[PDB]
């Protein structure tokens, strides 16, 4: 199952995503949020 080696890299946040890295956890988190459908469903109006 995709046993290959494709994820080098010893980072405590790291957006696999992309491949970007953040010393705090909620700027790694924040960010993946682009990485997500983000339809304006809530409150927004785009
Ligand atoms: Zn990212």
């Amino acid at each position: 199952g995709s046993s290959g080696s494709s994820g080098t890299g010893e980072k405590p946040y790291k957006c696999n995503e992309c491949g970007k890295v953040f010393t705090q956890n909620s700027h790694l988190a924040n960010h993946q949020r682009i990485h997500t459908g983000v339809k304006p469903s809530g409150p927004s109006s785009g």
